[PDB]
């Protein structure tokens, strides 16, 4: 959802500060009759403060909407506050406020950061600089790519010198849980944005081939791998291409890290390279479904024999 | 109940301060043998402090009374304290104490204000001036009429530029819950005590005609609308007329805002206008039951067609 | 779903008898690798008997399907048996079996008949002839239209000399419950398939205008009224037109009872009359959304005044 | 455990009938002081009838034994009765009784047959001949091998024209549940003891390679496949070799079906062929751990591409 | 309690049949005003039939009595019926009825027989002759002594060729449970009323010395051992002597089996022998408390060494 | 487990401070691919800090290990902190760190000290010096032997002027509970490390002979008695001899207090004296199983007679 679904701007001393919404103010907005010229303007619920613009009613779950977020949840306030602490660390100026609040962000990403920041074991609990760095990446206001230390988080299921693999815990989320209970997705972040030796690559590929043979190794171009069911990789291609097509239309630059060709699923590397080369959706998406028959041979066999022993 | 059911006066430096009762002191009073000359005097339970006058035993629920209040409830203390903070904001003088404590107030109104004041989202939590303004209206010690910001509260179910509609939550109340579970009443407050444009009136009427077609739009004259089942509007007429008749007998002024004729139910506007003109109960109450066949035509049809679309 | 989702044919003495499936046989089928030439043929699970054709896997809820039926439910067997008792009352011959089993039926309709037949208060519990009549209507193997005595059932919420109004209990169903919890639909059956006096029509219309003002009074042409939210009447038009278009294409006769023009919602009567006259979907569906401004005036006022009294 | 852990022989008319034990008689035996010469003889608990020989106390779970069976369970009686119905279908003669009761059988196998026989959907519920055939195989008193119809049972997770794959439900068993909760084993039975076409073999291998890539496909020689974790295949080799070594020592014939070489895990086919050829445990077990690098190429790729589509 | 607390006599054809009381008839009796001359006569509750004589109110637990029995329990009816089946197996004649109903019996003994008779594993469930034999012993209407097969029952904790040791389950009883929760008593019955070899005696003594070193081995003279805490053996002596003194006063014969001197606790054998010789309570009870320092040496050591091994 | 399973060293100002692990850092380590040369080195989980060396994965319970500790428990952190407070009270220097962290300690001992230190009634709650003294004994970094005041703790079941007897509460432990539920062990500490009069010895022996006749009185040489089931004393001998053999091999001194010969079980005193004299395991362990037939005669009889009285 848009950043304007969690906070409204308030100017103080020629520098903007952002204020979380009260969920009851959102609840009052959802019952409001509003002019068409006011659907983009912030809403005054007399009792509970400012509420998001009524054009955003879709974003909130009501008895009629199940495709929004659970704003009456404590996690909503926590996520909204996390957004505000990041936006207040910037000094957004008047010309930028509407664009920053127009930014679409992953709510599940922001909830997982809250889960990290409130965990005393997690480094994000102890480093406001790292927490702010991670959030600014999450809200698209940072040049840096997500690595392990700044990762969205979840359950660590594999780690080596170069990579950390996370199980995405979206089924347990308070604010915007994924509703299909058949959902499983993993995420492999780089521990350091640096060249990675071949043995650490083999360690990752061997674990993905053995433990996750039913999953595609793909990427959305932002610097980390996504471990995704093969039955859903076609939908990922649609969303990835919609994003790449949007930035060409919107003029904003499309920087797409294809990542390691020896790790990425071959068909996905073909579909993304062809997309980067400027092909149409139909052209490069047909490369997902065509079997290109053609590294690290015997990696699966080595792991299996290590299981037969021990 | 009377304000004396929650607090007793204590003089300090020629200015009165009011003290909430302990519920155990009330419990001791209910078991007390008292002279007739002492039924109006405050009762000394040796152990738990001062208790209300024994003439008020009716007001408290016992195994023999279910038509009083649940004084052994934490909400009793909270409501009593709310009354005291308001009475202490005045400086009631000796001549006035008995009349102020004689004031009959709506307990459900005072409980809903407690619910607002303890909610951090509600403006009453943050403005002691607004909370005191709202309470002084509730206890009949203010000239101003209840508007949205100072409203008794409840669930917001409709809002526009001019009005806020509340669902009265009396079935969930701790202190004096309504016992018929078939009860539903709403309340429409003015956001601002100001002339209201015709479009904002149409928005309200269209919502009441469509969403609340089984409810009468009436008023008790104190500046806001009451959305009331038609099956109970006859009882409202009795209470409204008893009040109007009392003030004529008691000499206190009867100021009765009939409110907008285009919003009020036609029969109720007739019964209240006729009452204001000085007619007997039988005369003006017969106007409730007689069908006067004779605004905003097609408002119900427009809303219905907006539902057929979308 | 198709009748073949509940039973398979077994020939005995040149007359067909139908046998319910075991749900474990269905469970075995859902895990079966099957040739393409065998997707229409009944499946032999060695252990649990015959299973439906693998082309019907969509009809059964699995972890991957939530848009099918809960076949592992006792209600599945009960519904399947109800289908078999009806099909065995016919003597389906070889040429007819595949067409009878191809018939698409409302599962929720069949579950409600089970609910009636197992209720000792219901006449369907006591008359196997009436139960068989009701089921044969439900599975499209009867000339007669559904009336009150043969109705699908549910909760009676209104009744007079001519009509019975049922609340459809689909949210509580075991086999194929409706998942949107915001669902409410009613159904008005004729007590007798006979001309109906004007006073009994007024009684129905007055109750629908007063108690169900937010609902459209429509029909799918099979002889009874459906009380449906205005927000969903557009979807009903799509399904009704798809059915009418199918029978023109499939050559099967389209007999569409428009029912009483004084009861049916005006726009729906226009959309269905125009459909019957042979117009395209776009032509007659635009009549749903256009406000035609133009019986029984003051019916709503009479009911409201009866509430103000008593 | 031995068959004598569930029943004792009782002679009637020169033909033996077997009687289940009462669990309280077993409980009395476990507290009994017994001579050494009587440890093999059946025990008379005065109150609860005959009890198994005290040499079998190991087989029963007590507070000191957790490696036996839960005899105080209703499933014990059910399994014991199942054994007796099978033994009574034979007419065991005096010379044979002690050997038949000496037979060691899989308790989990017998419990799963009880689960099948008490399920009205299962064919074993309806065919006493099939139930007796299945039990006689289970207790080693039949020439025939276990196929699908006579299978031990469990959850069907794959089926085609030639094979049925069962999930072994040992963690949920009442009588002798497997205690490691990390246990998962499957079992592939032949639907018919017959030559099997190559396409039905490919269907099985493709499902095992894709859905069970972390499992070894082995066999214990009795005519069906066992789908077993690679980490436990070494323990299976020990038990398989102990059995093969026992029959050579005990003189009883060792008939070991190696099954299809294109389905069995290559190393297991080598270890079992070498065992059949008469090699020592060390010789043929080293073939499990040595990687022999050398059917049905691209089967895994075809299944994966079918997932990318649909 | 007396047998008259469970049944009343009804004459049929010059032979008495006994009828259980209804507990509501007992409840009516407990609230009855009765003449003194009628305190021994059976009570007519008009509604619930005959009730026990009002002189027995002590025997029934009321809010004022906790030292009686829980007659409103299903076990009361079961015990009463068990008494009646035994009394009806006799043909009590007119002269005997009052004496038979005057017999005092152990209610806990009778409840344990009910527990045996309703257990399908127990031989008492299957032999009405054995059940009647056991009950007639329990109600003092049989010459035979309690042995294992006719035992009161409980939990078997030791058994050998000659003895069965029972844990008395009185804390779990429905009708008259022992209320001190610190109660533990065992009972050793003879399997056969026959001379017993020395090895079977050693087996018992070794188990009592090792497993029950804090318990006295005593007897009440009726042919079986009672395993009793040393802290309570003084109370057993009081009750045993009261019984022996009663029969000398009442003239009824005192037959007291001292049982095996090598098993009985030495002091108890002295106290009972001295009582049998006709000494006063003070004389023979002082032998309980005096330490007589003087079989089967090293029995405790052998058992302990068998534990160090294995 | 080793002390390195709870903390890692961090140098500050030429003196080492020890830091507890986060359990999530341990959880990340358990999923880590690590070189062989790094299995002894502390592991960096990027997110949760330092983790123990991967050679210690055995020590932590996972779904595959049930023979380790429950590190995700709050008690793990509490025990780790207790270790750190003790290690920080020393000033471990660089040469000593690896040896101190190599020390193997009883986790159950450390958990019981946590239970003492967090109990406001316990002196360890109030004396940081006594708590540190007790912990340093527990982690083998103190010359002093465990006495009552510094005891591991548990339930006091006997106490006199010289001894305190504790019931070891290992079945209720959070971190490393004993899993056999048949476990019972006691521990007798000296109240003061001083010669003990004969009457206080008799008091202890009389209580152990009477109340714990099924338990062996042994010791592991560290200055206190262990009350242990006879069935497990053979396993204690194995562990005691393994320890004594280790220190002779490892060169570290073997100081073994045999304790009072009148209290220790005779066979254990023989096995430990013979071990101290330098005999092989087989030689001195055979003295456990051989019955040496040969203090304080009549102690058991005196206690029993005190029970017969009172
Ligand atoms: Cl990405
Ligand atoms: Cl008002
Ligand atoms: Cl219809
Ligand atoms: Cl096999
Ligand atoms: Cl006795
Ligand atoms: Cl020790």
């Amino acid at each position: 959802a848009e950043l304007a679904c969690f906070c409204y701007p308030h100017l103080e001393n020629d520098s903007y500060k952002f204020i979380p919404f009260n969920n009851l103010a959102i609840k009052a907005m959802l019952t409001a009759k509003v002019d068409k010229k006011d659907m983009d303007k912030f809403y005054d619920s007399i009792i509970y403060g400012i509420a998001p613009p009524p054009q955003f009613k879709k974003r909130y779950n009501t008895n009629d909407n199940s495709r929004g977020m659970n704003f009456e949840t404590i996690m909503f306030t926590k996520v909204a506050m996390l957004i505000c602490e990041a936006l207040n660390s910037l000094k957004v100026t008047q010309a930028n406020v509407s664009n920053v609040l127009s930014r679409v962000v992953s709510i599940r990403h922001l909830e997982n950061l809250v889960i990290r920041k409130e965990n005393p074991q997690d480094i994000l609990f102890h480093s406001k600089d790292l927490l702010l760095k991670s959030t600014l990446i999450a809200i698209g206001q940072s040049k840096e790519i997500e690595t392990t230390i700044t990762a969205e988080g979840g359950e660590i299921v594999f780690q080596n010198a170069a990579f950390t693999m996370w199980k995405l815990t979206y089924l347990e989320h308070q604010l915007m849980p994924i509703l299909d209970q058949n959902f499983i997705e993993y995420k492999v972040t780089l521990n350091e944005d640096k060249p990675i030796s071949d043995v650490h690559v083999k360690e990752l590929v061997a674990e993905l081939r053995w433990q996750y043979n039913k999953f595609a190794v793909i990427t959305h171009g932002k610097g980390h791998y996504r471990i995704v069911k093969y039955s859903s990789v076609a939908n990922h291609a649609d969303r990835v291409y919609a994003t790449f097509k949007s930035n060409v239309k919107t003029g904003v630059n499309n920087d797409f890290n294809l990542l390691d060709q020896r790790i990425i699923w071959q068909n996905w590397y073909a579909f993304t390279s062809s997309m980067k080369q400027g092909n149409t959706l139909d052209v490069c998406k047909r490369l997902l479904f065509q079997k290109m028959k053609p590294p690290f041979k015997g990696l699966s066999t080595d792991r299996k024999m290590d299981e037969v022993a021990q």
